[PDB]
């Protein structure tokens, strides 16, 4: 995949239909999500694995030039292990959420290698420890890109999100700087307000000014908006 | 004392009458202050010790559940040593202002134990070094809560305070993050404007969004406002 | 040169005429610039050196009490070595842009010592690494002052500058804090807009609030304005 992704669009791993609609807006990359998008039960996570596996295969064959990623559950969740069975060399990479130390990313890299699944890692820095150890996490060789997850960050610190985002400015700035120092591409925060392009435009602008090279998108319409600011 | 304190109300150590009025606003915790609240004269300090002691003694008995703290003078001040003699096991904890190194916090903890005073420490992070070494200070076991003192922080850096507080956003964000990583309760900055409830409301909202679990209060009226945002 | 510089005014190193005007606004210090001010070709830099060298000399003889500095090119640039010949013992010091490690600053000090140039360093922290290692760079003994260059910082991170400057608040606050902790005087960012003193006034105000003790100036008119805020 390109070292630069201007837009990264998500779809629930257990929604074959939404996964297939992923290329419509032509995002630079997409993420079939087995984490947040799917219920936290052993049953839901198991049911989602074959669905996302086949959906990923179909998608890559239909849109050969689309960078396709799969987001697995956190390293320390009881789902990480079995999520790996979903991966294939055809994916552009694997998204690992809530990483918190360089050792965790190295563990991930080694486990992937032992499953014969050499996939670059798109690191999720979205907790206090992830931000604090941002540089150490991104210096792991296998980490090619990273996103700052404001939503989980504030939840982790017992904070609350605002439109301006001053409450995550410190964190968002640290991640962008650590990303520059390690040669890793930084992906900006999601925008949950889906009814106003203006709210998104203002947010993307802040992210661009900070040095992020791309932005996470949760709705197709945000893709075109993202391309007006990154790239 | 509770792990979380929504409000912490201050009262001058040498003002036995005000100390007694403390329970009125029903704050989660109160601080009998021998530091800033009293004049910096070797005589005005030694004269405040007996008044603070006797006032704290009677206050704790009058409201046994209420978390009662006494703020002593800085570790390297000429008053610290003698201030300790004022403390008692019945206190919920001791407030130590201007801590700047993990080593200073450990020193305080050791001295307290040697004086047979089992008191958890409420660390004052309000200087450049305090903020810089926030995590190292807060990881000391005896430290249970910590507050960011914007007033003395700006004074220490030669800065100046504003209503928006952007000049201490980096510092306030760093303390909140370090508090999370160490399991320490973070207490937000004071609001010196005692005539406008909107200034406090907006200020408290910023602290809450950043991850603070409580806020320092200098006037009984701010207590109710604090509980509107923290809890 | 005093430990405190409220204003530091720049002039192109290849303009003998502009350099001569430097003393008119009575800035606390002046900088004859061989770096950004002079085009990036071996021809333009070599042509600039004798002018900066002699103009600096004529300046010191005319204004004996003025702190005169020369800004050489970056340490790892192909012009650094030759730029050193422009320096003389009579200068108040030398500005070294884009410093990124403590070791780089020590290298400069060493090379200055072997040339018999007792010139303290005014370090330029204006790239991701410069900000990341701000404290280590400033703890180098010969570093007496440091400036934060928001322009090159955002360029280095691939961001964009805004009037409000929230995109560089993190870095600006960090440089100011590190300067306090190392005993180094921190100089605030340049203001490129010259048609409005109000834009400069608001900016200087932000810098002062964060703890900066002086501000870089690129137009003599900014000198008096800086003096209203610093000192
Ligand atoms: O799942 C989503 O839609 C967005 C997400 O995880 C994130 O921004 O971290
Ligand atoms: O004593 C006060 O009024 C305020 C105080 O200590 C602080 O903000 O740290
Ligand atoms: O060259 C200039 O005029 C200003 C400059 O380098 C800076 O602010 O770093
Ligand atoms: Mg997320
Ligand atoms: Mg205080
Ligand atoms: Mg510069």
């Amino acid at each position: 995949p390109p070292a630069l992704l201007r837009s990264v669009l998500f779809a629930p791993g257990n929604r074959a239909d939404l996964i297939a609609k992923l290329p419509r807006s032509a995002p630079d990359a997409v993420v079939i999500d087995l984490e947040d998008a799917v219920p936290g039960t052993a049953e839901a996570k198991a049911a989602a694995r074959p669905v996302a596996h086949d959906a990923a295969r179909d998608l890559i064959a239909a849109a050969p030039h689309l960078a396709v990623f799969v987001r697995v559950n956190a390293l320390h969740s009881p789902y990480f292990e079995d999520d790996l069975s979903v991966l294939t060399p055809e994916l552009s990479g694997v998204v690992v959420p809530k990483l918190e130390m360089g050792a965790e990313a190295r563990q991930v890299a080694q486990m992937l290698q032992e499953r014969s699944l050499p996939l670059p890692i798109l690191a999720g820095l979205e907790t206090g420890a992830g931000v604090w150890n941002a540089r150490e996490i991104m210096e792991v060789p296998e980490v090619a890109w990273a996103y700052f997850g404001a939503e989980d960050y504030t939840t982790d610190l017992g904070g609350k999100r605002t439109p301006g985002g001053l409450e995550v400015l410190y964190a968002r700035s640290q991640v962008a700087l650590a990303a520059r120092l390690t040669g890793v591409a930084a992906l900006d925060i999601v925008v949950t307000a889906l009814n106003d392009p203006e709210t998104f435009r203002a947010d993307a602008e802040q992210g661009r000014a900070l040095g992020y090279s791309g932005k996470l998108c949760i709705h197709p319409a945000q893709v075109a908006l993202a391309h007006e600011y990154f790239g």
